[PDB]
C-alpha cells in the first residue's frame, strides 16, 4: 500500500485513497505521512498501533472532526501536521496524550479563535503555526501561561486588526527566553501604546499589514529583539508622527528586515528626519 522509505521507521502513505489509518505497517514506525487521504474523521485512539510515532503528517486529509482522545496513545509524537483540514469541530481532549509534542502545525484548519483551542496541556510545545486561519483576536488565552517552552508563534494571514496591551498579558508569568512572533499579512491597522511592554521578543513580524503609524516608544522595552519586519505597510511619514519610528528604524537598521517605506513617495522610514 504505502511506500517504505526507512525499514520499521518511515513510510509514505499519501494519495492512496485511505479513510482509516493503515494497520499493515510495522508497530515501530516513527514517521508517517498520511497526507492527501480522505480520513474525514478521527475517533479515539485512531493511532493505537503506532506507540513509536514521532512525526505524523495529516495535511489535507479532509478531516472535519477530531474526537476526544484521538491521539491518546501517541505519547512520543513530537511533530503533528494538520495543515489544510477543514476542521469544523475540535473536541476538548482532541490533543490528549500528546505529552511530547514540540511542533503543532495547524495552518488552514478554519481556526477562528485560540480560546477553544485545546492545547493548554501541551506544555512541551515549542512551535505553534496557525497561519492562514480566521483568528480575529490577538488576545492570548490564559492557558498560554503553561506553555513555558513556546519559542515560535506564527499568526500570519489571519484576521487580526489590532494589538492591545491586554493581548500579551499572559507573557509576564512564565518567562519566555527567545520567542519569535509572526503577525504579518494581517488586516492590522492599530497597535496600542506599550502593547509590547515588559515583553521579551527575539523576532517580530509585522510586515504587509495595514499599519500607518505606531505608538511612540512602542519598541522601547525590547533589547532581546534581533529581527523585525515592518516593510510593505502604508506608513504616514508626516512629522512629527513618524518621528519616533524613523529614528528607531535608522538607529536599528541591522535588526530591521526588508524596508519600511513611506506611502506616497516610497522613501525608507529610516531616512526621514523630523525637524524639532
Ligand atoms: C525491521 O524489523 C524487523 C522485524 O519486524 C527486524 O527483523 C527481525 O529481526 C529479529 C532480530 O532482532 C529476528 O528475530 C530473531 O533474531 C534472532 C537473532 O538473535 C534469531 O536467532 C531468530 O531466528 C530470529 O530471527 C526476526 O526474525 C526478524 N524478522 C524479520 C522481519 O525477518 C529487522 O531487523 C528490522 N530492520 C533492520 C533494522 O534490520
Ligand atoms: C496548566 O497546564 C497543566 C499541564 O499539566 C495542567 O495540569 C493545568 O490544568 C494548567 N493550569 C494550571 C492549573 O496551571
Ligand atoms: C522490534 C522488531 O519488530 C518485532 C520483532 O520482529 C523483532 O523484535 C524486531 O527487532
Amino acid at each position: 500500500p504505502c511506500v517504505e522509505v526507512v525499514p520499521n521507521i518511515t513510510y509514505q502513505c499519501e494519495e492512496l485513497n485511505f479513510y482509516k489509518i493503515p494497520d499493515n505497517l510495522p508497530f515501530s514506525t516513527k514517521n508517517l505521512d498520511l497526507s492527501f487521504n480522505p480520513l474525514r474523521h478521527l475517533g479515539s485512539y485512531s493511532f493505537f498501533s503506532f506507540p513509536e510515532l514521532q512525526v505524523l503528517d495529516l495535511s489535507r486529509c479532509e478531516i472535519q472532526t477530531i474526537e476526544d482522545g484521538a491521539y491518546q496513545s501517541l505519547s512520543h509524537l513530537s511533530t503533528l501536521i494538520l495543515t489544510g483540514n477543514p476542521i469544523q469541530s475540535l473536541a476538548l481532549g482532541a490533543f490528549s496524550g500528546l505529552s511530547s509534542l514540540q511542533k503543532l502545525v495547524a495552518v488552514e484548519t478554519n481556526l477562528a479563535s485560540l480560546e477553544n483551542f485545546p492545547i493548554g496541556h501541551l506544555k512541551t510545545l515549542k512551535e505553534l503555526n496557525v497561519a492562514h486561519n480566521l483568528i480575529q483576536s490577538f488576545k492570548l488565552p490564559e492557558y498560554f501561561s503553561n506553555l513555558t517552552n513556546l519559542e515560535h508563534l506564527d499568526l500570519s494571514s489571519n484576521k487580526i486588526q489590532s494589538i492591545y496591551c491586554t493581548d500579551l498579558r499572559v507573557l509576564h508569568q512564565m518567562p519566555l527566553l527567545n520567542l519569535s512572533l509572526d503577525l504579518s499579512l494581517n488586516p492590522m491597522n492599530f497597535i496600542q501604546p506599550g502593547a509590547f511592554k515588559e515583553i521579551r521578543l527575539k523576532e517580530l513580524a509585522l510586515d504587509t499589514n495595514q499599519l500607518k503609524s505606531v505608538p511612540d516608544g512602542i519598541f522601547d522595552r525590547l533589547t532581546s529583539l534581533q529581527k523585525i519586519w515592518l516593510h510593505t505597510n502604508p506608513w504616514d511619514c508626516s512629522c512629527p508622527r513618524i518621528d519616533y519610528l524613523s529614528r528607531w528604524l535608522n538607529k536599528n537598521s541591522q535588526k530591521e528586515q526588508g524596508s519600511a517605506k513611506c506611502s506616497g513617495s516610497g522613501k525608507p522610514v529610516r531616512s526621514i528626519i523630523c525637524p524639532t
